């Protein structure tokens, strides 16, 4: 699993995204610290939200 800075995951062109990042699950590529800062809940709690809600939260945060 490759992790990248929040700014890189948010501000990179699709074709320029590092090969090791799943574009549909950018949150998995954030460090634990960045995930905590961005979402404010544990990774498990976030994964337990309906998919559409995970997506909606990510849209405004630039991670969709």
């Amino acid at each position: 699993l490759e992790t990248f800075p929040l700014d890189v995951l948010v501000n990179t062109a699709a074709e320029d995204l590092p090969r090791g990042v799943d574009p549909s699950a950018k949150e998995n590529h954030l460090s634990d610290e960045d995930f905590k800062a961005v979402f404010g809940m544990t990774r498990s709690a976030f994964a337990n939200l309906p998919l559409w809600k995970q997506q909606n939260l990510k849209k405004e945060k630039g991670l969709f």
